């Protein structure tokens, strides 16, 4: 299934390289925003991803806020805006 | 359900009058340019679409627009700030 992960930062782009760096390691790329997704993997994976991140010392002073999400019906309006 | 509007732009800036457009449809910024609704239908993503659609300069300005429904929200906010 689509799983996603969005947070909300209060450092910066220092920070979004090394968060991106430790979910891109779990198949979660960076796609639209502060919005990473992974189309492929499972539950476990998202786990692994969110246990990594954990490890960071500092990303719980850094992050207000972090969610993660099933994603359905993902649909491309990009030509539905460009008429 | 939970529906859901990303962007990415090229060219805070007109990420105002976008924001304007979605907030009269209840779609709010959550989390970086994603706008969410918990509410309402596809009906109301619709024509929060169509009102987008209408603004002159957003075909230049917009290069990925995504819609989608929004499933098993969760908040890692305590799991990560332990």
């Amino acid at each position: 299934a689509m799983y996603a992960i969005a947070f909300n930062l209060v450092v910066v782009q220092e920070a979004y390289t090394d968060i991106g760096a430790v979910l891109a390691k779990f198949g979660f790329v960076r796609t639209q925003g502060s919005l990473y997704t992974n189309m492929n993997e499972d539950m476990a994976n998202l786990f692994q991803a969110m246990n990594a991140l954990k490890q960071l010392a500092w990303i719980s002073q850094s992050v207000r806020d972090i969610r993660a999400f099933r994603i359905e019906q993902w649909s491309d309006f990009t030509d539905f805006i460009r008429n």
